[PDB]
């Protein structure tokens, strides 16, 4: 898997095999942050894990509580917050230059789908 | 100047003297990125430079062209785009983990004012 930039309404996911240290990229339309291979692997794994936990929640016309689920590794921390049919995703990187990121509910499903298009790792 | 976090509607600016490598912070309400001292010094200087160029433009009820001005150093690149009374600010860091950032026009004046409250450098 060579050099792909994916993008949509409010999100970006990129990968460059040739990059010596920072081959990954995640972002909204307006912000973006570079990631190491280890972090991009973790980003996908944990984003997909959270999405799947949430999708496994039985549906409800109007749930009483907002959901707040988190998954983390040594390299990053992720949090879903909102409702099963509309939740935000927050990211905080642990290493080197730290960055805090956030995707509105509107953008999340396309981003999650985008992470499956990195079929290596 | 010790440990200050400033924040307002759509922006954050922070400084921690005690931090060994990344004492600076700039962000919107939802995204944030850490900066080295050299980069925070550059961020302020260049943001204030752009703001002042723009404020020195004679006013017009409805200008024919959108403005696009940039200032850069070895460490970062900044760009104002829009109109003198309402312009966006974009940032791209050059070193280490690179980050692309952007502040909507609404947030810019308070952020610019915030950079003057780092009266050392």
């Amino acid at each position: 898997m060579g050099r792909i930039l994916r993008e949509g309404a409010g999100w970006r996911l990129g990968w460059d095999e040739t990059a010596h240290r920072y081959p990954g990229l995640v972002g909204t339309t307006d912000w973006a942050v570079e990631l190491t291979a280890a972090e991009m692997a973790d980003f996908c794994r944990l984003v997909q894990q959270l999405a799947e936990t949430i999708a496994a929640i039985a549906p409800e016309l109007m749930p009483e509580e907002r959901l707040q689920i988190e998954a983390e590794s040594a390299l990053l921390w992720l949090e879903a917050e909102g409702f099963a049919d509309a939740y935000e995703l927050r990211l905080i990187l642990a290493s080197d230059r730290r960055v805090e990121a956030c995707w509105p509910a509107a953008a999340v499903p396309a981003l999650v789908a985008a992470t499956h298009t990195l079929k290596g790792f």
